[PDB]
DNA sequence: ACGCTATTATCGCTATTAGT
DNA sequence: ACTAATAGCGATAATAGCGT
């Protein structure tokens, strides 16, 4: 009884297929007219990581946001 | 108790309880596995990276609040 | 696009380093 | 010395991927 979490994208895991895990969407959903379709479960190993890589694109992008937010704010 | 150990595998393999290749820019158990761009090194201890983490929370925090002020006030 | 087999990754458990 | 902290193997559970 253990917890495997799938490595392969959703959608061609579905398929039965092989994945090319490729990221944010693998070549195998790309070519069959859907790549934005394609995401990969959450690892419970991945979890820190997976938070931090969210932490450190928000305060990016809140950071040049308040930038021009406060260019605008000059009425 | 103390721990001054900087670990040499990624974080990922650590995690994951297995043997990592060490290589740069990422080990290539994670390139297999599909998450690369998750492996990282540490270059700091546990207590320094959490905060040092803790500090990033905060920023996140007061950055997030202050972005939405900045936008409520943009109404007219 | 799916039954079936091949190949892989989880985690208890064994083993090694080092704090006190 | 005693043991937490650390590293990692390996049997086996469970996913990966083939060919159609
Ligand atoms: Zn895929
Ligand atoms: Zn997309
Ligand atoms: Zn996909
Ligand atoms: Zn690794
Ligand atoms: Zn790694």
């Amino acid at each position: 009884k253990r917890n495997r979490i799938p490595l392969r994208c959703t959608i061609c895991r579905k398929r039965k297929v092989k994945c090319d895990k490729l990221r944010p969407h693998c070549q195998q959903c790309t070519k069959t007219g859907v790549a934005h379709l394609c995401h990969y479960m959450e690892q419970t190993w991945a979890e820190e990581a997976e938070k931090e890589l969210l932490k450190d694109n928000e305060l990016k992008k809140l950071r040049e946001r308040v930038k021009s937010l406060e260019k605008t704010l000059s009425k």
